[PDB]
């Protein structure tokens, strides 16, 4: 297994459905979980690891055995609210870069669980930040497209420095660059 970083192409490929809820879903939910526990998350994504589906493993907990294994299958934010708030927002895919964003505090999801059955669920305050983060990705979107102009300013020679590494490593322009903002 392996985290995929930006600013590699299935980070921002088209996530298809899912429908075969089977044994095989099951055992990718459980990995990508022990994925989550292994890099201390509250959440992640198929794409970050590599599939491009809407799959999402989740714990408000963020810590082995505390919360709730919650599994979102083909989840949409039905509702976010008015109120928005900062917090410097890390990620997975960008190692060591933290920037500062703004997303509504709170958020109104509906997703179906790992047997397929459509649950609803709200959340709040760190849950619903990493939640959107995400949920982003799910939507082929990276948090710095997030981050106001200054703040992106900020990071832009630590996205030129991943580019060059994907290129490096797979002998490929750099399929997108962050001089393109
Ligand atoms: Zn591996
Ligand atoms: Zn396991
Ligand atoms: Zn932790
Ligand atoms: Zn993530
Ligand atoms: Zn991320
Ligand atoms: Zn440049």
């Amino acid at each position: 297994m392996e985290i995929v970083e930006y600013p590699d192409p299935i980070l921002r490929a088209k996530n298809k459905r899912i429908d075969i809820f089977d044994e095989n879903l099951k055992n990718l939910v459980d990995a990508m979980f022990d994925v989550m526990y292994k890099t201390d998350q509250i959440g992640l994504s198929a794409p970050q690891v590599g599939l491009n589906v809407q799959l999402m493993v989740f714990n408000p907990a963020g810590e082995p055995g505390e919360g709730k294994e919650i599994v979102l299958v083909n989840p949409k934010i039905k509702k976010y609210s008015d109120k928005l708030v900062p917090f410097d927002e890390g990620c997975l895919s960008f190692p060591g870069i933290y920037a500062e964003v703004v997303r509504p505090q709170s958020v109104k999801i509906d997703a179906r669980d790992i047997t397929g059955e459509r649950f609803s669920i709200s959340l709040s305050r760190l849950p619903a930040r990493i939640f959107q983060h995400e949920y982003d990705h799910l939507e082929g979107v990276l948090f710095f497209d997030r981050m106001t102009d200054q703040v992106l300013d900020s990071i832009r020679e630590e996205l030129e420095a991943l580019e060059k590494k994907y290129e490096e490593k797979t002998g490929l322009p750099s399929p997108e660059r962050v001089e393109a903002r």
